[PDB]
């Protein structure tokens, strides 16, 4: 069976750095392979991508499901979990995607760049009279959280539990390949369910709420019959995972544009002299090094993928990172240009039933943000020299520090 | 049932010339209701635009079916016609696609680019010394056919037929619903049957051919056991509706965007300045006015839009107009402004599996030849008070006529 080239590994520092040098010579060489490693098989150009990441009835999305346990099935049913935006395919995911999508329509999200911006300036406001700051938590996770919380419109004293909403689900996620045990198995569990269960009562309290917040937008859909279309919990369990999805996936992308900002200062200052440049510093951001580089599917049948022949059940990854710089889709691919003709044209929010319904904020987040980050410390320079600190994930590779001045 | 505004009248001159006017208040009003004079269910909002065009499990292609004459089938099985490109769903709809788009990516389409650019040049030679021309046969029919027959890589002796093409295929639909009496009938079926044959011998002995050109593309399509992927009578009958489906469209674009140049004489200096601006007059134009203004689905089961109950079986239509000038997704939907930052972000091509495969050509074409068109006479301008000649169609208003000067 085919393996893949020597210099491809997601879990090497050079994966940290640049997701998608580790992938051109896999690409070019091997474009579909078995990781063994991670056992699964791996499809990195951009034709095959698309198809697997569109085709959901031939690559299903069943790859994930965590398991409930027993002493919280009472408050938490098994078949909540079952739910679950990301393990869940049609009839159930159109079912789930008709009311998620609703909240992140253009009428509501735009009227959060006001808030943003506002919200922006006095995070700036606690660190603007020093001479340099650790930007990752002092700034973008901390402009992400507050973006998320205007989205869910929450009080501040909630500010806490919802940075623990991306804290214990992460874990969460973790317990099928790192079970945890004994009391920690029960008190993440627990703060998982009393987030959730939050979540619930916040959702029964709006449900018949007309306002822009993401909990009254999802909880006023009423079918034709008056009807809830989507069941409290399932909306509870679906904010939770919006919560901790879109936290560290717009930090990371504030982070990786300040860098490539950093690397080319005349994009930067071309992008300061005209606002709607800043969106396409967002495109070609996230095009060049997104977010999250590997994007899981499940084939449901026998597939032939580049003349590889694949056994049906086989888990396929799809690397966003090298579809994303396929030479065969954009002419010079590991270039940083924001003058494309043809921006918005990548997979960083993959394609289908499955694309991420967080990217209209997220693309305004980051079009907000960075502007007036260099709106404010308009020197702001990257510190170079500084132990590249990363948490070692394969699917989203979070940077824990970063520091700049100005 | 819903009914719509007065305005909305898809058969009225007003429809013609801008297919947007007659839904802006429908949208607004009543966003999905029922045509009584199509005897359809209509949709404007995009919101349920993206829906019904995605959601193939729900809203199927099968609503168009030519059926095939008697004495023909020993040349033209039944079967082959069931294999229409626009009349299949997965997963027989998939098998096709996966063959189709193969001869539209990037590495085969931007090869053409000279070729349009010098042929363009070659059309404008012949009237380039007149003082004005109807521009839609002398050019953009013309700079279509010979691109697509460029793409096809075909000699110009083979100019009739290809032409002929277009003229017969139509009327093979027009069969559905105004059948065509006799000797008429055999005579335009043979003409079919006979290009159908014609791409068939060219297919087979291009099978082994590795060319850019779409004829060696598709048929080179072989899979990990040497089968070729597509029977042969699939390829030569997609070929026949890629150029049927791709004429019009692409002549009606050309049309449409010389139009709103004119309207817009600012714009087109700044194209004339600029040429990653031509994109964007492509872009915008198809988005303000969209060359096939409906797309058609049927539903499977009984849907809910907009609280807006609809049967199974139910022919549904979408208003790409309505959905590319939805004020909740655009601001000022109606202007013609080349400088938006999202240009791409349309259904002029729709979503999903029936996407336009010819895209990448399109858009190439008309970036190539406008720009050709206001460099060799800049000073084109529509003649104005030109009695408006269009086909009485709704699926595909076709512009017949379009004096212009310079
Ligand atoms: C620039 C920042 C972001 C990037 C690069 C990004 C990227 C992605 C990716 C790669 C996926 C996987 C899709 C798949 O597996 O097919 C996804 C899904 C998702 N994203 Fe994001 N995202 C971002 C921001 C956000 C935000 C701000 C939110 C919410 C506020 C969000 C919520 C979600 C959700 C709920 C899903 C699951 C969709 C589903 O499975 O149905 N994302 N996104
Ligand atoms: C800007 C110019 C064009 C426009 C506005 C346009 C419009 C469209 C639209 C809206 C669809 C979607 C139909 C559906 O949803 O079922 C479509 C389908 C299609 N288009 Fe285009 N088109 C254009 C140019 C072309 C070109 C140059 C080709 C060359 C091959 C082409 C070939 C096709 C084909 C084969 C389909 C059927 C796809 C399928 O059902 O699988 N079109 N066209």
């Amino acid at each position: 069976r085919p393996q893949a080239p020597s210099d491809f590994n997601p879990m090497s520092e050079q994966s940290f750095r640049d997701p998608a040098s580790i992938c051109q010579r896999a690409r070019e060489e091997t474009p579909v392979f078995f990781y063994a490693p991670l056992g699964v098989w791996m499809v990195t150009r951009r034709e095959d991508a698309e198809r697997v990441l569109s085709e959901w009835e031939t690559f299903s999305s069943l790859a994930n499901s965590p398991n409930v346990p027993e002493e919280f099935r009472s408050r938490f049913a098994p078949s909540v979990m079952a739910d679950s935006i990301v393990a869940i395919d049609p009839p159930r995911h159109t079912q789930a995607r008709n009311v998620i999508q609703r909240g992140f329509m253009k009428p509501k999200i735009d009227p959060l760049e006001p808030i943003i911006e506002q919200r922006a300036h006095e995070i700036i406001d606690r660190f603007a009279g020093e001479s340099g700051t650790e930007i990752m938590n002092n700034y973008c996770l901390e402009l992400t959280t507050r973006t998320l919380m205007a989205l869910y419109d929450l009080p501040l004293e909630d500010r806490p539990m919802f940075e623990r909403i991306r804290d214990v689900s992460i874990k969460v996620l973790a317990s099928v390949y790192e079970p945890m045990q004994e009391p920690e198995k029960s008190r993440v569990w627990n703060e998982y369910v009393s987030g959730y269960e939050y979540f619930y009562q916040l959702v029964e309290q709006r449900r018949n709420s007309d306002a822009r917040d993401i909990i009254s937008t999802m909880a006023s859909q009423k079918d034709n019959q008056g009807n809830p279309a989507l069941s409290t919990e399932r909306i509870a369990l679906h904010l939770v995972e919006i919560a901790f999805a879109g936290t560290d996936t717009t930090a990371q992308m504030m982070a990786n544009a300040i860098l490539f900002l950093d690397s080319h200062p005349e994009a930067l200052a071309a992008a300061k002299a005209d606002k709607t440049l800043w969106s396409r510093v967002f495109e070609e951001t996230v095009r060049r090094r997104p977010s999250a580089p590997f994007a899981g599917r499940i084939t449901t049948t026998e597939v032939e993928i580049q003349g590889v022949k694949i056994p049906a059940g086989s888990p396929v990854w799809v690397s966003l990172a090298a579809a994303n710089t396929d030479p065969r889709h954009v002419g010079c691919p590991m270039n940083f240009d924001i003058n494309r003709e043809a921006p918005q044209d990548h997979l960083a929010f993959t394609k289908g039933r499955h694309t991420c319904p967080g990217a209209p904020l997220a693309r305004l987040q980051g079009a907000t943000g960075l502007r007036v980050l260099f709106e404010r410390l308009p020197e702001l320079k990257v510190v170079p020299d500084q132990p590249l600190n990363f948490a070692p994930m394969a699917l989203l590779p979070v940077r824990l520090s970063l520091q700049v001045i100005w």
